[PDB]
C-alpha cells in the first residue's frame, strides 16, 4: 500500500515473492519457478484537474544460482492524466488488446499465453503512447476507449547491421515497426463487452525466409465478453490475428483463431476454483503443414487467499496437444503441468 | 526498521552499503569490494495464531564499471508460521547446517568459507522447504529443531542436455539432487549445543570424471558449541562432510574434517576484537594427492560500531597455506589479506 | 522525500522514471531511451557533532526486451561527516572535477559529454576516497575544497592476464591507476569561482599501441565561473586534459582544450529555456590527423516543470561536426538529435 504521502504527492512501493514449483514430464519447465516482483506506483496532483503519475515494475528470478542474475523490467511508463479528458503515458507499457484478453487472464499462474512480452501490440512492449478516455468525457459511465501508437524496435546496434537499426534492437522474433491500435469497452450491470483492433508494420529483419509467416503488416481483431457479479466470474474472448501470433521459434503464423474461456467462483472464506480452456489454431501457415493448431489445453486450479497479502494456489494444466513433428520443430509444450505456489504480496 | 505498518500487515525495507577494500598480494582479490544489499521483510497476522511472512534480499556489486551489472538474489522465501507448531517456507533460503555454523560466522567479512552459496545443503540454496519448530511446541524454551528438504537443480535447458535437466539448471559444481536434512539446537543459560545432519542425492552431471570426488550421495554431520554472555562470545564447531565440500574448481573432496573456532569481546563503547581460526582438511580425495587440507588460516580483526547503523571494521587474514601444486590447480588463496570496511546499514 | 525517520536515523528512497525518445538520422541513437533510476540516501546522527551517511543509486533501462536486462550502479558510497571538519566517503562516487563541470551540466538530457563514467577522475568511478571541507572550518562561508584519491582498477581476473590485475578489472578504455586530485570553490553573492586539478597514473594495459595517446600520467586542469541569481543561470568552464580525454574507441587524446558555456532562465510558471555550447578540441593526438576537434555542438531546449515531481523537456542538439574519416574511425556522432522526455521523480 501507500508508504509516502505528503506535499501533493503519494508513492507506494509494491511487490510480491512467489515460491513456486512446476511438476512436469517436460523437463524444460519442471523444477523451481520461485520469483519476485518489486516496483513503485507514484502519483501527484498538479492541479484539482491535472494529475501526473509514474509506475515501474521489475521481476527478478530467485531460482538461479549465485553467479547469474535473471531479471527484467515488466512495466516502466510515465504520463499525465487530465480529468474528464483522459491520460497519456509513454515508456514500456501494456498493449491495446491486453485489457480485453485480461478478462481471460485470471488464472493462478498459467493462462493468457497466446501472446508474450515483446509481441506486436498485444502485451507489454516498449515505445508505447496510450490515450485512454474514461466515461466518454462524462456522457456515460463504464464506457472507456483507448488509442495507442508504438514506434519501431529494429535491429541491434554494433552487430554489422545497416538497415532497420534502433538503439534498442533485439532478436527478430521480438522486433516491430510503427503500429497503431484502438480499443473500446463497455461495462454495465456487471456485463462487459470489449473489442480491440491493432495493426503494426513489420520490419525487413522479420521478413526473412528463415522465420515463417511473411507479410507486410500484422493485424489483430479481438472481441470479448465478461460477467463479474455476486461472487461469480465468467469470461470469453475470441481473437483473430494475421501475421501476429508467434509459433515457437519458427517465427509467426499466417492466421490464428484462438477462443479462450474462463470461469471462477469466489467462496465466502477465500477459495476460488478456476476452469479455463484455451485453443489457438494456426491456419495456412506453410512449410508443408498448412494447418495445425498452435495451442490447446485446459487448466483446473484453486486459489486460497488467507488475506489480501498471503495466498497459495494449486494449478493443473491438462495439455491436449499430442507430440508431432511440428511441435518438436517449434518447441511447444505437450505435457501436463502441475503448479504449486505460495504468494506473499504487499 | 519498519516503514509500513497498518491493516494487519507490516513491512520493513532493509539493507546496507559497504565501502570495502581488500589489500592482498593475491591480485585476484586485491582491490575494491564495495557493495550493497537491499531487500524487504514483510509479515502479516492472518489470525491471532496464524502468521504469514515473506523476505527477500538482493546483493549488488558497486566496484564494476558502468557497462556491466553484478548482482544476485541472496534469499527469496515465502511461507507461513502457526504458533506453537512451527513455520514452513519455500524458495531460496538458508541451509539446515548454516545455523550451527552461523555460530562461527561472526567475523567482519571473512570466516565461514568452508562452504559457499549453491552448495549441497549448507548455505543459501533454491528449492528449499523448511519446518522449524520452536520450544518443542512449548515443552521447554530454547529447544528448537528443523526438518528440511530440497529438490533437484540439474542441467540447464537449451544446452543440448538430455538427462538431469531442470528449468533452472546451472554448472555442475552447483547442481544437486533430492536432499533431506535435520537440525536440533538447545540454547540455555547462554550455553548453546547445536547439531545438524544432511544428505543429498547427486546428479549424473556431477558424477563425471573431470570433477573429482565421485559418490552416490553427500552426507554432512555438524556439531557445535556456543557461549554468549556478559559481553563475551565464544564458539566452536566441527563438521565432517562426505562428498560435500568443494575443492576450488576441481570438484569436491571425498572427506573434509574442518574445525572452526571464534572468540570475540564487546567493549562498553563499541569495540569488538575478533580472533577466528579455520582448518578444513581434505582426506583421501584422489588424483595423486590423497591427503591435503583444503583451507587453513587465522583471522584477527576489530569492528567499531558508532551506533546500530554505522560501523567500520579492520580485518587481517593470516593464511597458513603454502603454495603447492594442489593449490595452483584448485585456485585456492595462499596470501595474507587485509580488509578495511565502512558499513552503513538500515 | 524522506520515508523513514526515527531512532537517530533517516532514510529516503528516491528515484525517477523517464519516458524518453530520441529522433536522429544517426540510427545508433534514434529510437526509445526510456529508463529509470532508483536508490536510497540514508543518514544517521551518531553524536551532536558526528554524522554517518550512505547513498546508492541504480539506473535501469526500460527500452530493452523481456529477455535482457540493462542496468548499472551509478553511485554507491558510504562515509562519515564530522562537523566543521569535513566528510570522508568511500566506494563508487563522483570525481573531483565533476562539481565544477557540474556547473555546465544543467541541460535536459544532453550536455557534459566531454567525459563519461569510468573515466580517469572526472566523473563517477570506483575506489574513491574524498575529503570535502566546508566553509574552511568556519573561517568563511561558501569556501569549500576537496581532496580525493583513487586506486587502480586494472585488468580482469581469469582472462590469462599476468600484470595489472585487479578483482574488478575491465576494458582498457576504462582502467586507471593510482590517482590524486584536489578542488577549490568559492560561491558568494551568487558569483561562483571553481577550480580543479587531477592526476592519475596509467596502467600498462592502457599503454598499448592499439589505443592512441600514450603517456605516463593523465593530468586535468579545470577553471570555471558560475552565476545563479534572480531566476537566471549562467555558467562557463574551461578544461585542459593531457592524456585524459577519450576519443571514441581509438583510445584517448594527447591534449583536449574544451570550452563549455550554458545559459538558462527560469520563468514564473515553470518554463526554462536552455542554450548550451560545447567544443572539445583534440590537438597533437597522432595517427596522421595530428589536429582535430573531438566534439562541437550547440543545444537549444526547454524544460517545463509542473511541480517538483512531474516535468517534461524538449531538446535540440545541433551538431556542427561534419562527417570525415576521423569521426568514422572513432564512432563520434555527427547528426542533429531531438530529445522528447517526460520525467516523473520522487
Amino acid at each position: 500500500a501507500e508508504v509516502y504521502n505528503k506535499d501533493g504527492n503519494k508513492l507506494d512501493l509494491y511487490g510480491k515473492v512467489d515460491g513456486l514449483h512446476y511438476f512436469s514430464d517436460n523437463k524444460d519447465v519442471d523444477g523451481d519457478q520461485t520469483y519476485m516482483r518489486l516496483g513503485f506506483k507514484g502519483e501527484t496532483q498538479v492541479t484539482d484537474q491535472l494529475t501526473g503519475y509514474g509506475q515501474w515494475e521489475y521481476q527478478i528470478q530467485g531460482n538461479s544460482a549465485e553467479n547469474e542474475n535473471n531479471s527484467w523490467t515488466r512495466v516502466a511508463f510515465a504520463g499525465l492524466k487530465f480529468q474528464d479528458v483522459g491520460s497519456f503515458d509513454y515508456g514500456r507499457n501494456y498493449g491495446v488488446v491486453y485489457d480485453v484478453t485480461s478478462w481471460t487472464d485470471v488464472l493462478p499462474e498459467f493462462g493468457g499465453d497466446t501472446y508474450g512480452s515483446d509481441n506486436f501490440m498485444q502485451q507489454r512492449g516498449n515505445g508505447f503512447a496510450t490515450y485512454r478516455n474514461t466515461d466518454f468525457f462524462g456522457l456515460v459511465d463504464g464506457l472507456n476507449f483507448a488509442v495507442q501508437y508504438q514506434g519501431k524496435n529494429g535491429n541491434p546496434s554494433g552487430e554489422g547491421f545497416t538497415s532497420g537499426v534502433t538503439n534498442n534492437g533485439r532478436d527478430a522474433l521480438r522486433q516491430n515497426g510503427d503500429g497503431v491500435g484502438g480499443s473500446i469497452t463497455y461495462d454495465y450491470e456487471g456485463f462487459g463487452i470489449g473489442g480491440a483492433i491493432s495493426s503494426s508494420k513489420r520490419t525487413d529483419a522479420q521478413n526473412t525466409a528463415a522465420y515463417i509467416g511473411n507479410g507486410d503488416r500484422a493485424e489483430t481483431y479481438t472481441g470479448g465478453l465478461k460477467y463479474d457479479a455476486n461472487n461469480i466470474y465468467l469470461a470469453a474472448q475470441y481473437t483473430q490475428t494475421y501475421n501476429a501470433t508467434r509459433v515457437g521459434s519458427l517465427g509467426w503464423a499466417n492466421k490464428a483463431q484462438n477462443f479462450e474461456a474462463v470461469a471462477q467462483y469466489q467462496f465466502d472464506f477465500g477459495l476460488r476454483p478456476s476452469l479455463a480452456y484455451l485453443q489457438s489454431k494456426g491456419k495456412n501457415l506453410g512449410r508443408g503443414y498448412d494447418d495445425e493448431d498452435i495451442l490447446k489445453y485446459v487448466d483446473v486450479g484453486a486459489t486460497y487467499y488467507f488475506n489480501k497479502n498471503m495466498s497459495t494456489y494449486v494449478d493443473y494444466k491438462i495439455n491436449l496437444l499430442d507430440d508431432n513433428q511440428f511441435t518438436r520443430d517449434a518447441g511447444i509444450n505437450t505435457d501436463n503441468i502441475v503448479a504449486l505456489g505460495l504468494v506473499y504480496q504487499f
